[PDB]
């Protein structure tokens, strides 16, 4: 019974990072609790200055990755400030009911709700606003992102055997429809009302003009690049809540990777490209061998390359000729 | 030998339902007789009057799923009315040797045949018509449905347990591809052949009008909903002919899932989203635990909201706080 | 250490056979060594003289498999002679750092380079170029293509009992985005460097004009066609550097399919239809039962039959009616 069972509170962080937490624990079940602000506001999602009228979880797209074990409850408390125009709900993968809890957190502005549901299924799920009749566009617009039920064992291999990660990160893919005036050039709307009607016209063709990581072009490149390095495992968490995606690391590999995001099943091992469904989190594991700047790419090229879906791992450490060695460096074809 | 064994008669029924059968059978191999008989018309495909030049088995889309048990042999008896304008023929996915079945099943209008087959592989399987030079626009005016051959000992999930269901529905998805005049508006068209030329036009664009579940916008929907109760085990069999898609259960999960839809392979468990690929039936087990209304849809939001791609599974029974509570309903925010 | 293993140099074979070599070796490690030429050049690609300014590895879309076991180290001298226009490289998704090899290998026309890695991993790979800043360019050209990793004791079925082929036939898919002018027709263009913008601008669309196995409509059709017999298994390398797809053999099955293409997970069976993701390189086994005519395609119809992306195998050997008889021929419906 939920209601005896201890409560904690867990204090999320923007992606691309995911709160602290424990992999495998001896702790029992638990009401885990947390809180999100939904805020809508206008966007640059490209280096030509194209704006958004975005909707997000807690001022970021994707939302905060919320943390939990198998057999935890989250109790998620959503609040909808007064100073956003739309009402909003939220619809949990992870939760049986209520199509995901929608149904039970309609939340006009100016008003919040408490939903409470037990995660009794491992994996990464996707989260997502869903208002009665406007469901693709607060979607589409940024309003999803992923928990993560993790089993209170900690991952395993196919054969049973302990897997960990040192760090994770979680990386939200948005196919975004932005409309363009007669001259060709992308609108920019003073509100988010009136980007509606126009954005519903883009999307029924089922071409993105966007296609970004974490709300922008090249937000998790540069600067921005995720880190790690040589020895170190880590855990990519990528989500898409309306359109499938294909990640793949350049000079890397899904180690070991569940694609559909469902830990109680084994996951595969090797993988130069996989497969996430639109509607789901999937979620890779991958030890780094050698340093060096990495690709992490949605393998459609052209998504990747001309539409936005595409960022970078920064990786320090020392390199091995053993996996790889340049025999004889580029020069002139001998006569 | 075949030819030793002894016959049944199935008598088929319309989607979403599947004809009665035992999973699990203590009865040896036999020789299932169906009879299929094609239908060309024209069907209101959504709410705004549009009309399809439709081609079907038996007069729906989907065609009517035909069960039979790993090792029986399917017979059957295919007729073209000499009301029908066009040619058909059947091209059984689980069926070995001469295109499916295709080359020996040329049935002009007026004309009949019988095949046999060995049904040697369990799984759900597409059959589709397939006429040599119009094949993708058969399929994609309606002429699919699945063939489900069930082991002889029934279901098994991945450590060899026994799994069954306690009632199955049918789903067939459609991607349909209707011109438009000068004006933006659907064009109807007095006869079959005259839609063609304008339809293959559309097709190559690869972007449909429409994506249906069972023929039209809300065939699955409200008074059509499919239907359980708490503690009952559904089979959500999903087919789509010709293009991807990924099924979802919302407030729900694929319990145990064979998105491949063979079922000499494990089943994977708790999915979110699966994905049936454009040539293939899917097939997925969910044991209710709350009552409500379900959505059942392709998860690309844009596919299943606006154009069509989703349905409705209404549940009755006792809801259950423990999966799922609202602790506070929607209240203003607290100054 | 690799600079002490013995070398040997293996003589690559066009697309669709694959070069001899082993399955399961009594064989040690070894530095295997190969050499590929880029050729840039305009090919015809349609049946009614569409032409393709293109990009290849040694002549032919896709290049060459390359086949070593696990363990082995993959050598390679890539060449850009004067006579191309471009830059080029490789990233081979079989190798760990360096974005695949594409930071080692960057060649300028007149060069050459050769880049050493191990073979770490077993399954089929994807190599193709990507120059930075016009990766995806690169690839839609041509320039793509699959490292086959064979485990040392060779293929194995999921209870870990051995699979092998007799013979294996390497497809490679493409997505073309051929422009257009404004009369309607394809554009003709004088050199590879004038059709970029053009083409960009097509690909941006993410609608390809055709797609193609082996580099052109019906290239592995009629004379063309795959051959074997029944009784013989037969391997189906199937890559795609860009965008997914869906292999079926209408008449056959998978046997045993490894659909993102890496050994050490368990195949399925029994497949109808498998996915290919972008990016990747997945095979498929099945052993002939029937003779006749099959059609290898990708089961989205419309990209089969419309864009190009089907092909056959003729199969000889002896009918088999237990698997299939015609009961009844064609013939008037009794009155
Ligand atoms: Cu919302
Ligand atoms: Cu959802
Ligand atoms: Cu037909
Ligand atoms: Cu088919
Ligand atoms: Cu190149
Ligand atoms: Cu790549
Ligand atoms: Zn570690
Ligand atoms: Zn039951
Ligand atoms: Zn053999």
């Amino acid at each position: 019974d939920a209601d005896k069972l201890p409560h904690t509170k867990v204090t999320l962080v923007a992606p691309p990072q995911v709160h602290p937490h424990e992999q495998a624990t001896k702790s029992g079940p638990k009401v885990v609790e947390f809180t999100m602000t939904i805020e809508e506001k206008k966007m640059v999602i490209d280096d030509k200055g194209t704006t958004l009228q975005a909707m997000t979880f807690n001022g970021s797209m994707p939302g905060p990755t919320l943390v939990v074990h198998e057999g935890d409850y989250v109790q998620l408390t959503l609040v909808n400030p007064a100073t956003n125009a739309m009402p909003h709900n939220v619809d949990f993968h992870g939760a049986t009911g209520a199509l995901g809890g929608a149904k039970l957190t309609n939340v006009n502005p100016g008003e919040q709700a408490t939903l409470r549901f037990k995660a009794d299924r491992s994996g990464t799920f996707v989260y997502h606003c869903a208002p009665e009749g406007m469901v693709p566009w607060h979607v589409v617009s940024g309003m999803s992102g992923t928990l993560m039920v993790l089993p209170r064992d900690g991952l395993k291999d196919p054969q049973g055997k302990p897997l960990h990660y040192d760090r994770a990160y979680t990386i939200g893919e948005f196919d975004l429809y932005i409309p363009k005036g007669p001259d060709g050039k992308y609108k920019d709307y003073a509100t988010l009302a009136e980007s509606y009607g126009d954005t519903v016209q883009v999307m029924r063709t089922l071409t993105p003009s966007h296609i970004v990581f974490n709300g922008k072009v090249g937000a998790l490149t540069g600067a921005n690049a995720l880190t790690a390095k040589v020895g170190e495992t880590v855990l990519l968490i990528h989500s898409q809540a309306n359109r499938d995606t294909r990640p793949h690391l350049i000079g890397g590999h899904g180690d070991w990777v569940w694609e559909t995001g469902k830990f109680a099943n084994p996951p595969q091992r090797d993988l130069e490209t996989w497969f996430i469904r639109g509607g789901s989190a999937g979620a890779a594991l991958y030890t780094f061998k050698q340093p060096g700047v990495y690709a992490y790419l949605n393998h459609n090229l052209i998504e990747a390359f001309e539409l936005g879906a595409a960022g970078q791992i920064k990786v320090e450490g020392k390199w091995n000729d053993d996996l790889m060695k340049q025999i004889k460096a580029p020069a002139p074809i001998p006569r």
